[PDB]
């Protein structure tokens, strides 16, 4: 089997991407944030505290003939941005892009934090990291990808995120029309439950490439590129008037600037992030200070190749017995 679904930016900045997902029978279509940095499929639901729902589409298990309570199971998750959600669990049929999983754990939110309530466009998350990070207790549950894997033509999914445009998530096949050149594969450590890999270095603009190992995760659920403070300082030093603002919470730059590209290494290959991808626009409406798309990881404890980086590539998440991660230009 295979599946193919279009993923759409939620706003003009590409702050996140939503992908329609069919849950239940008859289908209830929710727009989920596919997140390769977490491992829970959770949704706004008929159980979510009413004051915490503001325009999201909800899953109502009582209207699904295939829903079953997963008795006694609860979940609770906290993300890197400080957001959180928790609730109970149903099993149900879940389809993405024509690919169907029966018996998928669908984590129904009873509570969500303010950042989720305030985002009307995101009806929940679909985690695509390793199932060892799933938060269901007392019986940990599998991701949609882990449940689909054995049925897929190839045990892979691919992320092809757009810059200010729709893109695609495919499951079970590699669309050889979707990228240029060849795919460079690189080793993955699953020790922390993430798609963790080591970049071979970076360049700023037309500058020389610096060979240096940068361990980090491929995380579709993170907007920005978070890298070591040395690398980030080297990038923003090339932008007149850029500075790190403790008041804003990261590097800002004049909105009049033209940003340089940023290149990262994948083995001997190179992925170039155009400068325009690094502009996240005014810090507040009408400001002439703009927020940078490359930020320090120093306060995180991990480097994160988020959407800024991933949308410059065609990315293969290879879930074979020995997982690997492939990158191609596009």
């Amino acid at each position: 089997s295979t599946g193919s679904a279009t993923t759409t930016p939620i706003d003009s900045l590409d702050d996140a991407y939503i992908t329609p997902v069919q849950i239940g029978t008859p289908a209830q279509t929710l727009n989920l944030d596919f997140d390769t940095g977490s491992s829970d499929l959770w949704v706004f639901s008929s159980e979510t505290t009413a004051s915490e729902v503001d325009g999201q589409t909800i899953y109502t298990p009582s209207k699904s003939t295939t829903a079953k309570l997963l008795s006694g199971a609860t979940w609770s998750i906290s993300y890197g941005d400080g957001s959180s959600s928790s609730g109970d669990v149903y099993t149900d049929t879940v389809s993405v892009g024509g690919l169907t999983v029966t018996g998928q754990a669908v984590e129904s939110a009873k509570k969500v934090s303010s950042s989720f309530t305030e985002d009307s466009t995101i009806d929940g998350l679909l985690g695509l990291a390793f199932s060892t990070l799933n938060t269901v207790s007392p019986t940990q549950q599998k991701t949609f990808f882990d449940n689909a894997k054995a049925s897929l033509d190839s045990p892979v999914f691919t992320a092809d995120l757009g810059y200010h445009a729709p893109g695609t998530y495919n499951f079970g096949f590699i669309d050889t029309t979707a990228y240029t050149g060849s795919i460079t594969y690189t080793a993955v450590s699953t020790k922390q439950g993430f798609w963790e890999w080591t970049s071979t270095g970076y360049a700023v603009g037309s500058g020389t490439f610096k060979s240096t190992s940068i361990d980090g995760i491929a995380d579709t659920g993170t907007t920005l590129l978070y890298l070591p403070a040395t690398v980030v300082s080297a990038y923003w030093a090339q932008v007149s008037g850029a500075k790190s603002s403790s008041s804003v919470g990261g590097y800002v730059f004049p909105c009049s600037a033209t940003l340089p590209s940023f290149t990262f290494g994948v083995g001997s290959a190179r992925i170039v992030i155009p400068g325009d991808y690094i502009d996240f626009g005014p810090i507040s409406t009408g400001s002439s200070s703009c927020f940078g798309g490359i930020q320090s990881s120093a306060g995180i404890g991990i480097n994160i190749f988020g959407d800024v980086a991933l949308k410059a590539a065609f990315v293969v998440f290879n879930g074979a017995t020995t997982p690997t991660l492939g990158f191609a230009s596009k």
